[PDB]
DNA sequence: TAAAAAGTACACGTGG
DNA sequence: ACCACGTGTACTTTTT
């Protein structure tokens, strides 16, 4: 089973979406915080296990488009 | 009129490893050349490297260091 | 007596 | 919670 945000090994159904632990914690942190992230490319970065660290802007966007939300 | 880092356009501090750079790019290059680091670009290998965004893509930042001529000797 | 460039070390923030 | 890791500033050493 695979995190729909980064393709790492999923941990569970977190905030609506099958995701890994790091993406779960990441999303909670992004929402619940003054987080003004800026993409260095084209707001279309690749989010896999390594690259996910590179662009929190695109990882968060992808969290959202995947449907994550703090309310179930 | 102040000196600009040829890698990231922050204010340079001096000529480091052959190239006019900021302190941050001086030590970033040294670390990249001496350590073995798996840098991948999440974009198209043309990410914007400025003071605000240089942390996002080490792979592109290192490539620009190289292209600019930085060398450890 | 000093500037430039190289080396070293501490604090910090994000991430897992 | 807690530690690893990348980063950037500031300091010291070496160089000229
Ligand atoms: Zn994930
Ligand atoms: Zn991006
Ligand atoms: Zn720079
Ligand atoms: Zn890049």
């Amino acid at each position: 089973k695979l995190c729909l945000v980064c393709s790492d090994e999923a941990s569970g159904c977190h905030y609506g979406v099958l995701t890994c632990g790091s993406c779960k914690v990441f999303f909670k942190r992004a929402v619940e915080g003054q987080h003004n992230y800026l993409c260095a490319g084209r707001n279309d970065c690749i989010i896999d296990k390594i690259r996910r660290k590179n662009c929190p802007a695109c990882r968060y966007r992808k969290c959202l488009q995947a449907g994550m939300n703090l309310e179930a």
